[PDB]
């Protein structure tokens, strides 16, 4: 996932 705010966020629960 990009590198957004939500980095961690996206690649922990959105794959």
């Amino acid at each position: 996932c990009r590198a957004g705010p939500l980095q961690w966020l996206c690649e922990k629960y959105f794959g």
